[PDB]
C-alpha cells in the first residue's frame, strides 16, 4: 500500500511519528505531505522530512489517508488542494484514520454528513455542525473512517486501521 | 504475555512510547517500571507513568524486557536491583529489546561477552569493551535478544521484536 500522511508544523508528535513506524513495519510506503518539501516540527520538538507537498499529489495514486492532531489541522483545513485530496479519498471509500483534531480537515472537506466517529472533543461541537454523529470512545469504525481522540488511543486506533490495510 | 519496560526521567520519548502503544495492540500487558512509582518525564517532555519500584519487581513475573534510551540508562545502570532483573531476565532467554543508550544496562549486567548487537555509534567503544561484538545495522537478531540503534530504526526494531513474542 501507499500510505498518505497530511501534516504541518505543530503535529502532535506521537499521532504521527508511531503510525509513520507501525505502518513502515508493514513494509508500506509511506508518504508525509505537507504545505512545501523539506522539514516539519511537532509540538514537542521532534522532526520529520516532508516527502511531497500538498500540490503535487494525485489522489488517485494512494491507497490510504492519515490525518494526525495537533495544532497543524487548524492551518491544513485552509488548503484547498489538501481538502480535494481528502474529499476524493474518503468519497472513494479509502481508509482514513484520524485522530484529535485531525478531524477539522474532514469537517472542511464537507465529507462528515451522516458518518459516525470521534475526535478531541474539544471540537465535539464543531463534528456535529458538520452533520456526523460523535460518539466517546478510544476508536470508532465508520466503513472506511477510523477515528481516535487522543495519544492514549494510539494501540486501539492502528488495531483497528492495519485492519483495513490488510 | 507481561512485558517489562525499564526506564526513568530522560527518557527518549518515542523509543518508550511507541513501542508501548505496539505492544498492547497486540493486547499483551506492558509495565513500566523506575526508581519509585508516579511519573517520569522524556527528553521532550512526554509524561509516563511508573506501574512498579525496581524495588517490588521478582525477575519471574516478567515475560518479556524492554529497555529504552535517552539519559535514562546511564542512571539506571547503577541500581543493583535492575542489574539483576535484567541479568536473570537475560540470561534465561527471555526476549530483550534494547535501543539505542539501552545497552548501558546490559554492559554493566555483565550479560554481553560473547553476544552480538548494536546500539547508537557513540557507544559502540564501550559494548566492544564490555566483551560483544558491535554491528552497525537497523537491528540485529541474537537469539534472544533484538537491538537497534536510533529512533529512525522503531519500524525495523519492533518488527523483529513482535515476533518473539508469539
Amino acid at each position: 500500500m501507499k500510505v498518505l500522511f497530511l501534516s504541518a508544523d505543530g503535529f502532535e508528535d506521537l499521532e504521527l511519528i508511531c503510525p509513520l513506524h507501525r505502518i513502515k513495519e508493514e513494509g508500506h510506503e509511506v508518504y508525509v505531505a505537507s504545505f512545501e518539501r523539506g522539514k516539519i516540527t511537532g509540538k514537542h520538538g521532534y522532526s520529520v522530512n516532508v516527502d511531497l507537498a500538498f500540490e503535487e499529489v494525485g489522489p488517485d495514486e494512494f491507497d490510504a489517508l492519515v490525518l494526525p492532531g495537533g495544532r497543524a489541522p487548524e492551518i491544513v483545513r485552509l488548503n484547498e488542494k489538501a481538502i480535494e485530496i481528502t474529499r476524493k479519498m474518503f468519497e472513494a471509500g479509502k481508509p482514513v484514520a484520524s485522530i484529535c483534531h485531525g478531524p477539522q480537515i474532514l469537517i472542511s472537506a464537507g465529507v462528515l454528513k451522516g458518518r459516525k466517529g470521534t475526535s478531541t472533543i474539544t471540537i465535539r461541537d464543531d463534528v456535529v455542525n458538520a452533520g456526523a454523529e460523535w460518539v466517546n470512545e478510544e476508536v470508532v469504525v465508520d466503513g472506511n473512517w477510523v477515528s481516535s481522540r487522543h495519544p492514549g488511543d494510539l494501540y486501539a486506533w492502528m488495531r483497528e486501521f492495519v485492519k483495513l490495510l490488510k
